[PDB]
């Protein structure tokens, strides 16, 4: 029955709100200059970077940004981990598979939600209190500059779809419950949850964006871009973990990089 | 109006069978030896335990392994309780931060209430009721593990003395979730408005379902002293387990 899938969509959306404090709706308000939200300090140089430390409460500039990009990743993973548990059936799976779904789904999800925080010019940081321009980033020291260029590339293509949070909730869910993840012990129960999620996504996309021809198809196709962006970054780290063997990587993030 | 109260009582029971796989009626059937159709594999010592893994297919040190398997069923319960709560009238209309707060502080109290339905004087149904772990085998676990679940056992025999059925626990569970005294709520009025409704239904339900049982309502609300006291003890023993014992799993099982 059509209407049973609406229940699952509203369920996922509700957990998304509960699990992700910086929704895309909050981000697009900050980024357009709405009055529901307040204005961010923008850093495009070492001066504002250093006035950023003063104004923005947070915790070489090229590594200290990265050390900051890192603790934030940890928080996102913890946030996505909390969201997964809410997906019906996920906690009932084999525990080695739950773990394996999180280890591979997390990066594809990080970059999907990072899109919500980007425009063509830059990205909100520190819960929206900050904004870092694409240019300041591409202008960092030789292994750290290119690091964030392709994420900006994907968000432009992805943000084109004009998804809102209620769509992303279900899409995020589909990403976790994949089944072609390597090492999975029982693909079948994963595949039946995802079959249900895609059904829910399909109805959701068609009702929430009724004039958007093949948005479902276009959206599923975007998992190609996510797959590529992740591998590009996994190699990119490997350069840094050995350019600076004096830069330490957070253990949770490391456990999600079996190379 | 009592016809409205019954309506809500039946609403909740229906939702309680939808949400919770192993009902207390079911758990009783297995435990008594009445329904002899499927009888659960029993774990009474180390040898039976190691055979138990090959028959029951758990999805997860023997004592350390049992604790972790207890943790796995914990996050499953949470998700069933969360799904159940949504079906309590007015729950979802609450401030979303208030819902997360009620659930956050209420899942444990509900976990042990419902654990009591799977227990008796000699042990507990485990897995989906296809196991049974004897209490004496749990007592025999290396410290501090062997004394972890012995306090829960004496709550359950006291709790089960009330002889509550699933339709009672349905409403009783609802009352626990709508506790307007949880740390950091934002709008206590609707929470207490629902709870006084839920208490009214519970009251009329106990009286109709147990006219024999004098003041069972009052006896029931007094047990929520034993619940809060169990929980506060339980939080503390898994903190000295935190000094006795990966990272991804550590995130699924956060406190
Ligand atoms: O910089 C990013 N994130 C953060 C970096 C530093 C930080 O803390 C910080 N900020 C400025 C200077 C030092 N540290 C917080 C964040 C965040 O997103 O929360 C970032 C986000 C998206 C992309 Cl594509 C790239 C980056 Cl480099
Ligand atoms: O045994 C219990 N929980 C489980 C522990 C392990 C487990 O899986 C398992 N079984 C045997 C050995 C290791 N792991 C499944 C359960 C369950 O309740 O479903 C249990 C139930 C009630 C109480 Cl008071 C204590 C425990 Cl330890
Ligand atoms: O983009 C990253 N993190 C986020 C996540 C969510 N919001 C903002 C920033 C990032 C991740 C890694 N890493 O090693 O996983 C390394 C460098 C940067
Ligand atoms: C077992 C082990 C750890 C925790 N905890 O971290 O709070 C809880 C439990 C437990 O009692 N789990 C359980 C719930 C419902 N039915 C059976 C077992």
């Amino acid at each position: 029955e059509s209407a049973d899938l609406r229940a699952l969509a509203k369920h996922l959306y509700d957990s998304y709100i509960k699990s992700f404090p910086l929704t895309k709706a909050k981000a697009r308000a900050i980024l357009t200059g709405k009055t529901t939200d307040k204005s961010p300090f923008v850093i495009y140089d070492m001066n504002s970077l250093m006035m950023g430390e003063d104004k923005i409460k947070f915790k070489e500039v090229a590594i200290r940004i990265f050390q900051g990009c890192q603790f934030r990743s940890v928080e996102a993973v913890q946030e996505i981990t909390e969201y997964a548990k809410s997906i019906p059936g996920f906690v009932n799976l084999d525990l080695n598979d739950q773990v394996t779904l999180l280890k591979y789904g997390v990066h594809e999800i990080i970059y999907t939600m990072l899109a919500s925080l980007m425009n063509k010019d830059g990205v909100l940081i520190s819960e929206g209190q900050g904004f870092m321009t694409r240019e300041f980033l591409k202008s960092l020291r030789k292994p750290f500059g290119d690091f964030m260029e392709p994420k900006f590339e994907f968000a432009v293509k992805f943000n084109a779809l004009e998804l809102d949070d209620s769509d992303l909730a279900i899409f995020i869910a589909v990403i976790i419950l994949s089944g072609d993840r390597p090492g999975l012990l029982n693909v079948k129960p994963i595949e039946d949850i995802q079959d249900n999620l895609l059904q829910a996504l399909e109805l959701q996309l068609k009702l929430n964006h009724p004039e958007s021809s093949q948005l479902f198809a276009k959206l599923l196709q975007k998992m190609t871009d996510l797959r590529q962006i992740v591998t590009e970054h996994v190699q990119l780290l490997q350069v840094i973990k050995k350019t600076e063997t004096d830069m330490s990587l957070h253990p949770l993030l490391q456990e999600i990089y079996k190379d």
